[PDB]
């Protein structure tokens, strides 16, 4: 296990505009976005809750394709 992925740092509100303060890097399983898609990310939205701690699975934002 050495792939970090995207996870919640704080909780994110249905159809938030995703925002750099909301995301850090992490191991965790099952593996999510990887972390260095975080650039991409930014001024997207996602399409539900995203719990503090959560990681963020590729179908949670929307227009996102990798």
């Amino acid at each position: 296990m050495a792939q970090a992925s995207v996870v919640a740092n704080q909780l994110i509100p249905i159809n938030t505009t995703l925002t750099l303060v909301m995301m850090r890097s992490e191991v965790v399983t099952p593996v999510g976005i990887p972390a260095e898609d975080i650039p991409r990310l930014v001024s997207m939205q996602v399409n539900r809750a995203v719990p503090l701690g959560t990681t963020l699975m590729p179908d949670m934002v929307k227009g996102y394709a990798a």
